[PDB]
């Protein structure tokens, strides 16, 4: 009984430039390009394994973090598997010796080890690369990111490693809205990241979010004339490793989409007073530094992401560690250290009495990562009746 | 013979917000901004002055009973030359008034906010003073006049000189001559408009908004934006359409905080508090099925929410119900049938993040008021000191 399976990982990755609007809301064309740093899979990483076999009941069928989930026509998930079947199918039209994997029922099981954390991302971009594996498709990443997108915009840029661009393309129907490497993971290796998760727990209660921003936020016409711009300046500043001007542009975009956000009608918010305070203890960094070593980003919730180079992380851990005791115990995956701060910082920017333990729940250090990996036999997240291993 | 005047002057709320100068020195505005008036008799500002021609020479100011320097070319020294210079005037076309302009001054000023209330004090305590010197010295010159000195003395004081729904005109004349506040609606004309400031748990505007103007570049759209909601909240204010206003509003307030989120560094006034704040107004709209409450936040985090007096039982209640306040600091009714209590954290806030609330409506312009109101003692040292 031969076995046709693959098992990959896909990235996590932090948008610099962000994404936030559609212009097509079926196939997931935005109103603006966007870019991303790609994070380190050996931190932080979505699994899926894609199995198809003659003998499976028909209907295909997912589980994700062991749950299944529905894959009902139409929408994201039965997209994308619709798309990447087509492409096989292509395969198969041209070689008629091959076998026909394309009519088969898929069994498909997915788990990232992630908080808050946004997980489509890196989970859309792992079915992609998933399949693609297992249907042995010639298409290239690039060819990929086109069917990533739609199961989620942002996971397009999943499937490169490094500083990774959304180009927002002109075609209506979608052929140019794809992603591109702007730089490999070893241009600059040494850009580390640090996670904040924060505690969110005051508020009441991202794609119906991201069209009222559309439909109604002013401002939003002026980010979108101003993103083109930064686009061109970031790339720049990657391509010549100038991380102040990389910083600056990462935490002036992350400004201008939380703005678009609180313009719309009615506001979205996703900073909390944490967050806020973050930022207020970045910004002190780099002031007391006379030199911007650090850059804050927040993308659609509270949880700051902190881009710095690693030779600079124990000014950002001893900043963050001073003010924001955290209630997960922290282990740096390189041993990285702590420094004090600056002087001249000025601590009176964070609130009298200071954070309680936990406000800040936990850090995770990461850094800039490779593209999607396909795994072993071993790493499989399914049985041998094709059924997922862990069902929650 | 005792030359004494004392005036009180209102505190305003802008709808359409000012927020930065395109000249630091006159204080011109980048853009036209509107305001209501609120009621003296709950917040004023009260200032006392005298002139006396056997006062010991140089001017000399009080404010809250602690004594205020007034260097020369700074914005007090300049709001009273201006004054002063009115009055001179009078004095040459009429030989025979006394030479009040040639006397020195005594000046005490007083406001009535709350204790802790974060309130801010200088454009109702400018308003206050150039409303007493006016009185003072009995000048002639219009409401519209005097707001050019208190524009130039303290920005959105202009807006103080008038009761009601009040405009600051930009202007276009470089030396900020129709740079000024003008009526758009007196108070009569819509008396049932009212107020709850929402006093908010907090752990610089000119500088801040300066660094706004040099770095964000959404404010540039602003800009654009600003003269649409001008003419559209003034029709509002005319129709007295009280949905329309509210969504003008509410639409601005956002603007305001989001280009200060755009500036570099950003600049943050709402908190999480003001955040549920604006939850809780957005779903009582919504849940009772037209617009009846409209918020607005200034630079910090306290809510303004206007409602029309009929509908304050509704608004109180709301605030109430998930904002308990503190003890340092009315009819109610329930939320409105259908009013999803998801959109707050389960239980509400606790005692005090919301510290209290001061009911308060549209009201007129500068009072002047009678001698037993004087902030200051025969001497022209003024009663109480710190
Ligand atoms: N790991 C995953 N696989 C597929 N769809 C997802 N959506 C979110 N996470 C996912
Ligand atoms: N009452 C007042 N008089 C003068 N200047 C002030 N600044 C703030 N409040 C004031």
């Amino acid at each position: 009984h031969m076995v046709h399976e693959a098992t990959a990982s896909a990235p996590v990755n932090i948008a610099c430039i962000k994404y936030w609007g559609k212009r097509d809301t079926r196939l997931i064309l935005p109103t603006n390009s966007s870019l991303s740093v790609t994070l380190d899979q050996d931190h932080l990483r979505s699994t899926t394994t894609s199995r198809a076999d003659a003998s499976f009941e028909a209907g295909d069928r997912l589980w994700l973090n062991g749950r299944e989930e529905a894959i009902k026509e139409g929408g994201r998930l039965a997209v994308c598997i619709k798309e990447l079947r087509a492409w096989r199918k292509e395969m198969e039209t041209k070689d008629k010796n091959l076998p026909k994997l394309s009519e088969w029922p898929l069994r498909i099981a997915s788990y990232n080890n992630f908080a808050g954390l946004a997980s489509s991302a890196s989970g859309l971009a792992a079915l992609v690369a998933s399949l693609a594996s297992l249907y042995s498709l010639p298409q290239s990443p690039s060819q990929l990111s086109l069917v990533a997108r739609q199961g989620s915009g942002s996971a397009c840029r999943s499937l490169f490693g490094g500083f990774v661009a959304w180009r927002e393309g002109t075609d209506p129907a979608g052929s140019d809205s794809l992603a591109e490497e702007v730089a490999p993971r070893e241009h600059w290796p040494e850009m580390h990241a640090l996670i904040c998760v924060v505690s969110d727990a005051k508020k009441g209660t991202s794609t119906s979010g991201m069209q009222k921003t559309v439909e109604t936020s002013t401002l939003l016409q002026e980010r979108l004339r101003v993103v083109p711009k930064r686009m061109d300046a970031i790339s720049q500043a990657i391509k010549a490793r100038d991380f102040a001007e990389f910083a600056k542009l990462t935490m002036a975009d992350s400004n201008s989409f939380h703005a678009v956000c609180l313009d719309t009608a009615p506001p979205i918010f996703y900073l909390n007073d944490v967050s806020r305070a973050i930022i207020a203890v970045v910004e002190e960094l780099n002031r007391a530094a006379g030199e911007i070593i650090a850059a804050y980003t927040f993308d659609a919730g509270p949880n700051a992401v902190i881009y710095t180079l690693e030779k600079n992380m124990p000014f950002v851990l001893g900043a963050i560690k001073r003010f924001f005791p955290t209630s997960e115990e922290f282990e740096s995956p390189f041993q990285t250290g702590v420094r004090d701060l600056p002087e001249g910082f000025n601590t009176g920017v964070v609130r009298e009495g200071g954070w309680e333990k936990g406000a800040v729940k936990g850090l995770i250090h990461t850094r800039v990562g490779d593209g999607p990996r396909v795994l072993e036999k071993e790493d499989s997240l399914l049985g041998e009746n094709g059924v997922p291993k862990v069902l929650a």
